[PDB]
DNA sequence: AACAGGGAAGTAG
DNA sequence: CAGGTCGGCCGACTGCGGCACTCGAGCTACTTCCCTGTT
DNA sequence: AATGCCGCAGTCGGCCGACCTG
DNA sequence: AAACAGGGAAGTAG
DNA sequence: CAGGTCGGCCGACTGCGGCACTCGAGCTACTTCCCTGTTT
DNA sequence: AATGCCGCAGTCGGCCGACCTG
């Protein structure tokens, strides 16, 4: 009878429920029959699978990308860099786009923040040039090229773009500023020393104060590479869509989406 | 001390938490302070409000719109007519689009589904043309125009467009069909009779036949237009985001988003 | 290991304590490394700062450099400007505040730009009061650091080299007490036994421990490492 | 029909118009749904008579 | 309609006064300040 | 009734403006610069001041 | 003065 | 009067959508409008 | 050559001091 | 005559 | 053997999302590679 | 002169009967 449903779909592309109620078969059989049909569509609505990793210390993992603030005119090319631990952000409106601009922003941000162990960015031609590669090599800082056409790879610095644009528009409507550099500096000051979180803690002091951690909870964990719920393991950090489990036997901590985290007691 | 926060926000445009934990003010006060600045941007990511009405009796309220099925060639214009109670769908492959073509589609839909009490569409030039207006007047069918640039008022027929496009693409990849009308007819047949619901009820016999009348729950209701939780009342229908409450003191059924209905 | 200190001093020219706390090098070895360099021979942070302007002939047109240094933490900043007008000092104030924060009050000199009403009203809006051995010391330090870094003539603009030198002074140039200018400005470590070399390395911050396994967290390593309790030492 | 279909006394003309299908009732009022009418109407139970 | 509204900027309950409209959980209450009406969430509105 | 609204055509926000009437998800706003009131879905209505 | 092409103008899809 | 209740207050939680390198031109279609031509 | 994110803002609810009251 | 230097086109990615 | 247990089973609920009238052109930056006049 | 809809698919969780075991 199941094979009869098979040619029924092969002729029609019925849905799962109609198969179930018309051929007296279980729901899973109908769902897999729908999945098997080559003409049946590919599921674009995928749930949360990939999570962008974050450093566990200030000055460990950074993200860098360019944007466009058309208000500045010839200073539209705004380069930004956000620390992935404390959300410490920096930017300088530099005209044009070349290795020189990236190097200057790197130096200024380095002075602003410090030495991160490695930096991840997009695949823009400037970020892939040789000169910047030996620049990072001489500075002994690892570089990650990222996946092409994947803004979610730099989702953190894109949310940073959102914050920068919001603050710039706010302070522009607030009044008038002498130089675009002045406006950018004031916005950065507000963001990194005044716009502090609900925990009563500015981004700067987190970036440069002692790291505090209460006894972290022991939570059950689901692993993607085996399809089994293995644990429990220590949970380092958590939030909205990100969790950093780390078993004892793991070489490096594993970052997983929040849908695969379960409380344990 | 609230004044200090006032000029602090006026100068820096801070967040609520900084004001609360720097000037020792209520979180409500901080939110009000960040609200009161005109220079602060307006809230753009607003939650859901407003629900498209759907006639609780079949053949009462319909929706209609056009689309662009580019693979049909000169017949690329598809007119889509869908019910709201049972989501019964009809379509045709009419080359171009004119008041005469829209009228032919209306007649075909009437033959295929029946006579609806009223039809609600977009602000397309065809549906504002007088000829259709006096045609509907002759047939005694009310009309609704909707707000321009706002497909959200036709979201039902938009989702029906999504369904029809998916089905026709599947059938196109399935095999070879003589004419676009033939393929569209096959897809409509599948969607109406074969593509059954999740409750063991084909869309065809939901469109016709007896109405399912379960004992309706006595649920608590929030009145959006008065900001007061008033109830309990009768819950007519429910689904994903939409609900129907028809209190005794109200003359007509009320369409509200589901989140404002709190079960009692 | 000392070769790493060689490139580090070549590119940054830090004091001996910096290298000795960066690579665990001997103090005398650090002194020898420093000597090998050819051209290289308040009570509460963010309370009171010092404002003054100094000139450097190498910039030529950009000698007009505003400099801000803290009384207590001695954290430093500079800006490359074409003049010393009111707007230049205002922009430097804004950028320095973004760099460093907001002090209780500011002590300046008697320059016409400092006394002008623009700076006065700008400070009044920001709720800060307005009023040189330390600043002149830093002027010597930055100019010395500018000359030390000038060895590698690859900097495209004075902003690049200035930022690199300010970075050296702030985060690389580190004191005797074991804290950088940044750490002092912004305010249970367990001894850890390495297994690659078998030597005890630290001290390092502890994350957690359990079932005979300790999640010791190295300072230089970017990620935690799980180590048995046999290779840990209380400190 | 599993559900009853009861007689309805319209108030606009004061005449017993129907009979029509009932939906719900309570508190002296019934949610009577006329076939011609596009929306349900609330009618006092004193004006609703069972039909068979 | 005479209603009670909360002066949530100061945290107190001022009134009574007229209530103009509603919607979006907001009541456009009109205090004795005839300069311009204000808006308050309905949760802080009480009929009186 | 002083209301922030959004020009739904371009998305750029025009306001503040005065509210004539509203009900059940739609708002009828009549700005002074326009000769006719604008009917807008209640998704883009904000209570200015 | 007048209307009937008719081209434009406006508007929504 | 302290048990009982209510309101203030905030941790915790959550629906939403746009950051993605930039914005636009163009066609169809009916109706309102008066020019250019004709009553 | 290495994976979406979170601020704004509304909302639930537990905490707790003041007020009702057997 | 084999080697070499702009110059250009082309491909990829933001 | 019947109380307890695991599994087969499905109602029930949720995260993502493109349906909106159709579409592109073009930007700047860098590297690799090929072409034509220049050198020994 | 009128309001975001809902299928495809994963996933919890109770329901129930074959089956382990008291
Ligand atoms: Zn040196």
């Amino acid at each position: 009878a199941l094979e009869s449903a098979q040619e029924s779909h092969a002729l029609h592309h019925q849905n799962a429920a109609a198969l179930r109620f018309q051929f007296h078969i279980t729901r899973e059989q109908a769902r897999e029959i729908v999945k098997l049909c080559p003409n049946c569509p590919d599921w674009g609505h995928a749930p949360q699978l990939g999570v962008n990793p974050r450093g566990l210390k200030p000055r460990v993992l950074w993200q860098m990308d360019v944007t466009h603030v058309s208000e500045f005119g010839k200073l539209k090319y705004v380069h930004v860099t956000v620390d992935t631990y404390s959300h410490f952000t920096f930017a300088t409106a530099r005209t044009g786009e070349a290795t020189k601009d990236v190097l200057q922003h790197l130096a200024q941000s380095f002075a602003y923040m410090g030495i991160p162990q490695k930096i991840k960015t997009d695949n823009a031609p400037a970020y892939v040039s040789r000169s910047i590669q030996e620049f990072l090599a001489r500075w002994k800082i690892s570089h990650v090229t990222g996946i092409p056409y994947n803004p979610q790879g730099q989702a953190i610095v894109e949310r940073t773009h959102q914050n920068i644009k919001a603050q710039l528009n706010k302070l522009q409507k607030a009044g008038k500023y002498y130089t675009p550099h002045h406006l950018l500096a004031h916005a950065l000051f507000v963001l990194n020393h005044v716009n502090m979180d609900n925990q009563g803690h500015t981004a700067a002091e987190r970036h440069w104060g002692p790291i505090s951690a209460d006894p972290k909870p022991m939570v059950m964990w689901k692993d993607l590479l085996t399809g089994s719920w293995k644990g429990p393991d220590v949970l380092i950090t958590a939030g909205r869509g990100y969790a950093c489990v780390f078993p004892q036997d793991a070489e490096s901590p594993i970052w997983v989406p929040d849908r695969f985290i379960r409380p344990f007691t």
